[PDB]
């Protein structure tokens, strides 16, 4: 199963890891993508997960958007996990660099509660512009299922662990 994680709470675990390398190693039931409403996996976690699937995630996502239209900010959809996981849960956290309501981060994390165990990044962190310390706090206060958080940046990982209440 998941190895090398630091236990933060009863159900939240954290590791300094590349979520792509982590997914290829574990091949979890669910890997969470830090998606946008259009499922355009250009950069950040989305660009990295999509590149690991040789663009199969983007091809599948474009067909999903053509049929269903865009997701809502705070919403999600379950698609294939390709070579990384059984499924990919594409979750849209608010992008504060696009003026989206940070209050939607709790709604975004509520999507994780539909899955018993997930490999995930911190929602709205990185290129989404939110404070990762706040994202971790919303994660532990919202997610009740088993969430294994992969934090790419060692210095951010240390700051998250050392400041965790
Ligand atoms: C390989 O690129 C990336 C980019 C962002 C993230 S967040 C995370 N935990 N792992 C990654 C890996």
């Amino acid at each position: 199963s998941f190895s090398g994680y630091l236990k933060l709470t009863d159900n939240v675990y954290i590791k300094n890891a590349d979520i792509v390398e982590e997914a290829k190693k574990v091949k979890p039931t669910v890997v969470v993508n830090a998606a946008n409403v259009y499922l355009k996996h250009g950069g950040g976690v989305a660009g990295a997960l999509n590149k690991a699937t040789n663009n199969a995630m983007q091809v599948e996502s474009d067909d999903y958007i053509a049929t269903n239209g865009p997701l809502k900010v705070g919403g999600s959809c379950v698609l294939s996990g390709h070579n990384l996981a059984k499924h990919c849960l594409h979750v849209v956290g608010p992008n504060v660099n696009k003026g989206e309501d940070i209050q939607l981060l709790k709604s975004a994390y509520e999507n994780f509660n539909q899955h018993e165990v997930l490999l995930a990044p911190l929602l709205s962190a990185g290129i989404f512009g939110a404070d990762p310390i706040h994202s971790l706090r919303v994660c532990v206060d919202t997610v009740r299922t088993n969430v294994y958080l992969a934090v790419f940046d060692k210095n951010l990982y240390d700051k998250l662990v050392s400041s965790f209440l």
